[PDB]
């Protein structure tokens, strides 16, 4: 088999979670860039998407869409997504509700600029008293450096990616969460997580203006 | 060793396809629900949501959150996930397809009547040229009975659920999908699923407005 072939719009948006476990995992992949709406619709009408929808990866002779159908096979496959049934509980909980917060910053450079002000309060106030505390909960009482299982999970590698979004937001929102700020230190310098880190990766920088006006000439 | 207790409105919203695949799965069921913006709290309080949000299920000793961590842990404890690591990607695909349609749909009701036709309109675009057609063709594919694998598995369940709702919006969008229509007929006829869809279930109705209020009463009375 060849390698993980991601295709996207070069930027952030549904495909960076992957990008994030993937490189972490140690995995190479090559990237196909919907460059225009054409792209687009040339894989739609080739039949390359199950639902006219990209996020796609080719992966092990697969065409697989679907955010999370993505990221559960890489993380099953790479053993990151723990040991057993309750481990899996737990990761899925906690993973999900990083999916929900991640979401409304996703979305964010998309509502119009009157309502800018108030959805990202909004944000700010659940980071503050709704995830943030959730996860400081977590690391607080097992005293563990992983969320689950004393261990590497692909929810340390989902949450450490949000919290790289929370600091470029507001980077005060994390300093009343120490546990969270020492996760974040300690999965980034994972020699495969830092090589992702480091200039010239696949990592994807913030939306910019060009990106949100470039992104509706592709949707 | 008790039911597993399913705690959500008195409704389907997000509990709905956890009653389903439960159901699908055989296991009896207890549900406690929520009357009040004060039995809410009481959750809370007891640190029993971590989040702070339904649903939520109490089963094998954990209070799981989240719809895809129950729906999840229930697939698997059952083996309705699918029997490889490949079988669970093509059953995510199509689930996490029909959980995005599922959304709409559970938020449908919530909408202000600005906004209502025309999503309405875009739900049934969306089945008519989006969804129906991408199960039918995958059931054509392999000409089988079920989705993936040639077994029961979750996909089955969520998408025929899915069927039952398609149908009250609009009954004739599966007209032109036969291997759907025919699908809906052999899972419907599983003898869980047969007990679960008869009369008296805890199979729950369409939202009706007191559904909505009750809802809208519990965040913000
Ligand atoms: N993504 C979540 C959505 C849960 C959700 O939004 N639940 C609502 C009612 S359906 C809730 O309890 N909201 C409380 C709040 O947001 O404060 C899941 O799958 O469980």
């Amino acid at each position: 088999a060849e390698k993980p072939k991601l295709h996207y719009f070069n930027g952030r948006g549904r495909m960076e979670s992957t990008r994030w476990l993937l490189a972490a995992a140690g995995v190479e992949f090559e990237e196909k860039f919907i460059k225009s709406a054409e792209d687009l619709d040339k894989l739609r009408n080739d039949g390359y998407l199950m639902f006219q929808q990209v996020p796609m990866v080719e992966i092990d002779g697969m065409k697989l869409v679907q955010t999370r159908a993505i990221l559960n096979y890489i993380a099953s496959k790479y053993n990151l997504y723990g040991k057993d049934i309750k481990e899996r509980a737990l990761i899925d909980m906690y993973i999900e509700g990083i999916a929900d917060l991640g979401e409304m910053i996703i979305m964010l450079p998309f509502c119009p600029p009157e309502e800018k002000d108030a959805k990202l309060a909004l944000i700010k106030e659940k980071i503050k008293n709704r995830y943030f505390p959730a996860f400081e909960k977590v690391l607080k009482s097992h005293g563990q450096d992983y969320l689950v299982g004393n261990k590497l999970s692909r929810a340390d590698i989902h949450l450490v990616e949000l919290l790289y979004y929370v600091e470029e937001l507001d980077s005060s929102l994390i300093s009343s969460f120490p546990l969270l700020k020492a996760l974040k230190t300690r999965i980034s310098n994972l020699p495969t997580v830092k090589k992702f880190l480091q200039p010239g990766s696949p990592r994807k920088p913030p939306p910019d203006e060009i990106y949100v006006r470039t992104v509706y000439n592709i949707f």
